[PDB]
């Protein structure tokens, strides 16, 4: 019972019940846990998981060192989550020298030259997604962000891998679409209060990813592993270091497993928050279809080069990210006895970022709960400290495909804006409260009209 | 997770935390988060215990109904206890078809017939005891009661089961006193929130029991089982039935088990409570000693038919356990879906009656903090509902030792009483702050002083 680590170093937090911890301080989210402990506390505080002591902080000069500085000594792996089976091979999951062996391998993968060719592979679904898009245009009805931008987040994630060619949202049936889009509730409640229970599940066979599917997964994989044109994708990238060194069979399945977890929602929900805050904010969206007409004249197809000469674009998906950081938190776990910044870090404690109040304190921005794309303006681009805004983390394990992520939503969000434009509807909840559960979504789908150009 | 089943039933209680319950509330021990809850939900209240939910009772017909009357076919067995190991068939522990069984086996050792020719075996003890209470009185040093009590109450209980003579308090070193002498925590409030690990617990061979002495008192039984003038005592009159019926080699030293930890610390701590009284109210301490000269002339000794002619000394003994039951609780398990007194009793639920807390009811009680002797003469023997107060429980499992325990209590409180008087200390604890934890206890020993008549 080592709930008393925290007034031991004098460090303040709220009171931890036994076993529990503060966990009841979870009925209103992460979020509002870290705005009101941001607010109370200060510079650095600290709280409990049940038995699992976390220690926050907000100076960017301790965040440095914890993110970039002290990372491969101190802070390299995140806190323990299970149970895993066979995917705690996967790069999030796997932890010291298997991860940076894995982050090294698979490094190359996400390069500006390799990114450069996959622009003719995923701009064949924006115009897919277009098709499928103008048929609610003339429909009239509502269209929800979450379904469309999900198909088109399927299909492009699954050709980067090796890959297959679908029409997701047309085909809603055959066995690679619904067989994947299986991606604080009554389970992940349980684990924290019982982190001692994970080493049954694990013995048990029993995954956080049902295996149901996963084993298709493999053997769908190893039927497309190796039984002229294969050219840039993941899969193949993976498969030339498949023949410290060399990826199991095994390791590199559950790096296209990982990925697939990592692209399809993600882009998915951020490309969902940002159509929410142009039809809240129809000037944004005016004037970001009018540099798109600009830079691509004519509805112009994109290419990699015109997309980075987008500026307001970047502005967009920037200020987006900053009211709607996905990641919420940045963790990592203490290995050693530090003294980082002045204070002493014992062995064992997590230490996490609250990355989405500081994204929202008054002290660094001003409005923070306006959507103002021109706080990312040449003229304003050095007034925000790197390691206050952190969408997609820092240092050496920050987010391995930023470059993708960005280069995809970006691609879809012009040829989107290039026909199509979006007023509020009656169903849309605004403001947009955000949901209370355990990541960050919307309570109710993103449902907006959707009007042709 | 069923912590809606009170609300369900219309039965108020205090709102229990997920997975802890009501727990948290003992940090000021069962008694008064019994009281508290008595005169605030009044007749009937409910709560739970991790995931177990308990409904209390205080109306003296639905008492009746679940110690008496529906008591073989509903409220038979208390609330499931472990682990146990090989102690699961001690007749405290038993349910069902067994524990009928085993009362059955175990009933006729408790005849007062065989109890009037145990007044001489006991009586032998008394007079150890007083030689040993002389050394301390002539030391002029005050005396921890529950020491020269628990090794006379070690001497009788031990000579009650086959059984062996020693001198406890003169002789603390002998392989009979120590090795058994080892009769809320960190422990149990686990076993409360994680009854589940119980399982666990029990194929670990893990027990509540150290089974470090256990096997020790197996096969220095069944050393002493088989291996003229022999006469009543409870292994014997437990071996006669060993040559439903029969009792397993086993099972018969699980019973000798129990009573030791059963007759122990029970009239240790009843007899520590009683010389308190005495001490804190010296005027019934002198009318106490003068019954006993009226009766037993001479310091003449004890015989079992002085002792039941002794009413002032009945009163005493029963106004202590009012102020102070042991056994603090009366619970039982509902076995079906029964209505009894009005109310639907739904399966599976712990029915507790708060023993301490009825003791000190004022619509009851005049003067419930108060050590009133007077309130069981015979001039009030009937202002006291007989479902009120229960200190040996009532119905078909209360205390099967209740005349063993009465008789063993009264014969030493006489011979002591005959050559002793008591005046209270600097040390006593005045008021006797009751212990805060999971058992009736004082919370420093009582210690008091000791002087010859
Ligand atoms: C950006 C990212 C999604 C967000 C992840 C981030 C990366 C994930 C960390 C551990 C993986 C665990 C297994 C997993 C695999 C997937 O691939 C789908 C999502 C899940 C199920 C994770 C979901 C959140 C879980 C349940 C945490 O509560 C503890 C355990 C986490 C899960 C680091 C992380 C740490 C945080 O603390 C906030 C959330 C983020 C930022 C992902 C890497 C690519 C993916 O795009
Ligand atoms: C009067 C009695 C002592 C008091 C007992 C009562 C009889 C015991 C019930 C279950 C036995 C469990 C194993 C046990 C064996 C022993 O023999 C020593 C004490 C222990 C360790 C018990 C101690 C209290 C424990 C830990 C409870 O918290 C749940 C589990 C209980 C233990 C019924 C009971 C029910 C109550 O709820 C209040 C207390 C009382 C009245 C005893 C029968 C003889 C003995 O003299
Ligand atoms: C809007 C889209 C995305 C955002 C905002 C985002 C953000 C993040 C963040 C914040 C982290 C953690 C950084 C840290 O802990 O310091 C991360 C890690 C990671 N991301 Fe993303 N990400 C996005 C899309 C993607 C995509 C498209 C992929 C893969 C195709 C991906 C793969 C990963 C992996 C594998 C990690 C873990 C790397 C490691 O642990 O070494 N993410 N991302
Ligand atoms: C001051 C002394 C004692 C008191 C106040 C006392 C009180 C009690 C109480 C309240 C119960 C539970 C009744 C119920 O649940 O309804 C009980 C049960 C029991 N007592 Fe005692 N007791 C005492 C001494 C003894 C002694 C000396 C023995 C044995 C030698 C003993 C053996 C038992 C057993 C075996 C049970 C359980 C019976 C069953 O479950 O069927 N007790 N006692």
């Amino acid at each position: 019972h080592s709930h008393g680590l925290f007034k031991k170093l004098g460090i303040p937090g709220p009171t931890p019940l036994p076993f529990l911890g503060n966990i009841l301080s979870y009925h209103k989210g992460f979020c509002m846990f870290d705005m009101e402990c941001h607010k109370k506390y200060g510079k650095v505080w600290g709280f409990y998981d049940g038995q699992q002591p976390v220690l926050a902080i907000t100076d960017p000069d301790m965040i440095k060192t914890v993110l970039v500085k002290e990372c491969y000594s101190v802070f390299t792996n995140r806190r323990p989550f299970g149970p895993v089976g066979f995917m705690k091979s996967a790069i999030s999951i796997a932890e010291d020298e298997e991860w940076k062996r894995l982050r090294s391998l698979l490094s190359p993968t996400f390069t500006s030259g390799k990114l450069k060719e996959m622009v003719p592979i995923i701009a064949q679904y924006g115009d897919v997604l277009v098709r499928n898009l103008r048929r609610e245009a003339e429909t009239g009805k509502p269209v929800t962000l979450k379904d469309v931008f999900g198909a088109y987040s399927m299909d492009v994630i699954t050709s980067t891998s090796f890959g297959v060619n679908i029409d997701s949202l047309n085909n809603p049936q055959d066995p690679f679409v619904e067989n994947t889009k299986k991606l604080l509730d009554p389970f992940f409640l349980s684990i924290t209060v019982f982190p001692f229970l994970i080493p049954i599940l694990e013995v048990l066979n029993i995954c956080v990813f049902p295996r149901e599917v996963t084993n298709f997964l493999r053997k769908s994989v190893k039927r497309m592993k190796e039984s002229q044109k294969h050219r840039v994708d993941f899969l193949q990238l993976m498969i030339d270091s498949q023949n410290h060194k060399a990826l199991s069979d095994l390791e590199l399945v559950a790096q296209s497993i990982i990925f697939i977890f990592a692209g399809y929602e993600t882009t998915s929900s951020v490309l969902s928050f940002i159509m929410y805050e142009l039809a809240t904010h129809p000037d944004v969206q005016q004037k970001l279809q009018e540099e798109i007409d600009a830079v691509l004249p004519n509805k112009a197809p994109p290419t990699y080069d015109t997309v980075l000469q987008m500026e307001y674009l970047d502005m967009v998906v920037n200020e987006t990210l900053r009211l709607f950081p996905i990641a919420m938190r940045l963790e990592r776990v203490c290995k050693k006895d530090v003294e980082i910044n002045g204070m002493f870090i014992p062995k064992g404690v997590v230490v996490m970022i609250p990355s989405y109040a500081l994204h929202r304190d008054p002290k660094y921005w001003t409005e923070p709960e306006k959507f103002l794309p021109e706080r990312f303006s040449k003229k304003n681009k050095d007034n925000i400290d790197p390691y206050i805004y952190t969408p997609f983390g820092s240092g050496p394990r920050n987010c391995i495909g930023m470059r993708f992520a960005l280069m995809n939503m970006k691609l879809a969000l012009i040829r989107v804006l290039q026909n199509f434009s979006f007023k509020p509807c009656k169903e849309t909840q605004i403001p947009l409260k955000l949901s209370l559960g355990g990541l960050l979504q919307p309570e109710k789908p993103v449902v907006l009209k959707v009007e042709s150009r």
